[PDB]
């Protein structure tokens, strides 16, 4: 496989971002990583045969590397206690800096692409499509946080971020009362997804979540939030979504891969049809 490892400068973050890349077409699938994103390889390449599966699909595959606990968002400030010496600006990187570089150097189109995320980045994918519909007419969320601003979720997200590299949610979107939480909440932004006619693919798993509170309680919160998202999408006039909630589905790389393979024909028909 002609997979490449690229160094893409980020002016906003003052550093080079590593990007794993496979060509094959002018439009691309952006494969976003989970909460514990490493700085050597994207979790999709560590854990799955994603590149091989999308080889000769007519689509390029882009795996950005890095951004542990970043939610692929633009942060207010550096995370303080873990000594971060810059501000995460991953929305700026994914929507401006990286597509400009890929267009200029490889001819990858900055528009007409798919954003696919899991766990942490499931919501990210939907938010990117909500605010950048020309770039992302297609978004998939696999076990994402679909209502991060509501109820228990700001607390649980804060705990998860702290457990993953010691990152501080307050530095990201402020206290949960800050407008940034609702801005970046897929549930709240459903009217944008509907207005944009975004093609959304939403996978909900079962069992062990992806805090020191009982698993069954977490599972109940997750189930309720997922059902509310699906109901709200329909009630707000959404008509371009795929909602997958198989009983045997899990919150894990094998099933996130299963979903990535399952959506390939869907992405091909939306982006290249």
């Amino acid at each position: 496989l002609p997979v490449e490892y690229l160094q893409v400068p980020s002016a906003s973050m003052g550093r080079d971002i590593k990007v794993q890349f496979q060509g094959g077409g002018p439009h691309a699938v952006y494969l976003l990583d989970g909460l514990r994103a490493q700085d050597d390889y994207n979790g999709w390449d560590i854990n799955t045969p994603a590149f091989e599966e999308y080889y000769q699909s007519g689509l390029s595959v882009i795996m950005p590397v890095g951004g542990q606990s970043s939610f692929y968002t633009d942060w207010y400030q550096p995370s303080q206690s873990n000594g971060q010496n810059y501000t995460y600006k991953w929305e700026t990187f994914l929507t401006r800096e990286m597509p400009a570089w890929l267009q200029a150097n490889k001819g990858v189109s900055p528009t007409g692409n798919a954003a696919v995320g899991l766990s942490m980045s499931g919501g990210s994918a939907l938010i990117l499509a909500a605010y950048y519909p020309q770039q992302f007419p297609y978004a998939a969320s696999l076990s994402g946080f679909l209502n991060p601003s509501e109820g228990w979720w700001p607390t649980l997200i804060g705990l998860a971020m702290n457990d993953s590299g010691g990152y501080n949610a307050n530095s990201m979107w402020g206290p949960s009362s800050d407008p940034a939480w609702k801005r970046n909440d897929p549930m709240v932004q459903i009217p944008r997804l509907v207005a944009n006619n975004t093609r959304i693919w939403v996978y909900c798993g079962n069992g062990t979540p992806s805090d020191n509170i009982p698993a069954k309680f977490l599972e109940g919160l997750t189930l309720r939030t997922n059902q509310t998202f699906r109901d709200t999408y329909a009630a707000d006039g959404g008509r371009n979504g795929v909602f997958n909630f198989p009983p045997n589905g899990t919150h894990s790389w094998p099933y996130w891969n299963e979903q990535l393979v399952a959506m390939k024909a869907d992405i091909q028909h939306v982006l290249n049809g």
